[PDB]
């Protein structure tokens, strides 16, 4: 049979860049509906429209058994009181796991079951997080430097319904009085 | 529903040690039959019998779509002219990818299809390697310090060590006149 060609690629742990990867940039204007304080979001778009995160994906063709990987630079910031985050993956094939790996910065992972029972895991350099089957997840930057991480998902997991852009997550992550706080999301029904 | 608990663990990128992950120690005496030079293997066993490599492993119950992960401290050394390696596996379920991430040290990967065609990939820090479906593989240390790395594989890939001592890999990796060389395995048939 014709076997796939194996390869090695370099990754900078200080910049998350992979040479040759499929780059993708998400600005704040690409995240309408996602943050709670919708007016802060408007003010911050017109006046800067900052970069929220960069992804560097190395994805295969979507077969059972095969693996994709991805680095993300998630930049620091706030939209109101709420911390910058990724859009949030919820899988098409639900019982896939994912392994995330912290490379540089301070952050964490917001997780939730389909019904919205929530879990928060802190992430410093070196922390490897196992996302189990059936869990949604989104990564948040809770520090002052870019949070960079490597992600390893199955090729056949996908991203769709259970949508985050209209529905979202049971809890949000915010800064109250210097301190980090996982609290309830008022927009979650 | 019954859902699995997500978690974080802490991986030291300077030492390989995952906290509370449970070690496997393979000392030279556990790799009988693996290195071309059987007689240098006996000699080096009698005298010292060192730990060739350690594995700190976080596994799930094997279940299509779940992932394990594990670091390896592959210690440095040689058996005659041939550098120290992992025993290396074909998977029990063959069409399964892995992804490796090199953390410290200097090394490489040896890879091979069921029919024998080899492939060598340099690994230094930053090197992520995609091990595609249907390939066996073995990690090799080629410098004077430990080669430490992380691996993420499908939880149900299983473990075929049998084809690899019995038959071998088609190519071995040795030091010859100071420079690292990848050559044919005299054992190979």
């Amino acid at each position: 049979m014709m076997y796939k060609e194996p390869f090695g690629v370099k990754v900078d742990f200080e910049t998350g860049i992979i040479e040759g990867a499929k780059k993708s940039v998400r600005r704040l204007s690409d995240m309408e509906g996602y943050f709670v304080d919708e007016r802060a979001w408007k003010e911050l778009v017109e006046k800067e429209d900052p970069v929220v995160y960069e992804v560097y994906a190395v994805e295969q063709e979507e077969k059972e058994g095969d693996l994709n990987f991805a680095t993300t630079v998630l930049y620091p910031g706030k939209v109101g009181k709420e911390f910058f985050f990724t859009k949030g993956h919820f899988h098409a094939k639900l019982d896939r796991a994912e392994v995330y790996v912290a490379l540089k910065g301070k952050g964490g992972m917001l997780l939730q079951t389909p019904e919205g029972d929530a879990k928060w895991i802190s992430m410093e350099p070196g922390t490897v997080v196992y996302v189990p089957p059936y869990w949604a997840h989104r990564t948040v930057n809770i520090g002052d430097e870019p949070f960079i991480f490597l992600a390893i998902y199955p090729a056949d997991a996908g991203h769709d319904y259970g949508t985050i852009a209209e529905k979202g997550f049971s809890k949000i992550v915010i800064e109250e009085n210097g301190e980090v706080k996982v609290v309830d999301n008022p927009r979650w029904k």
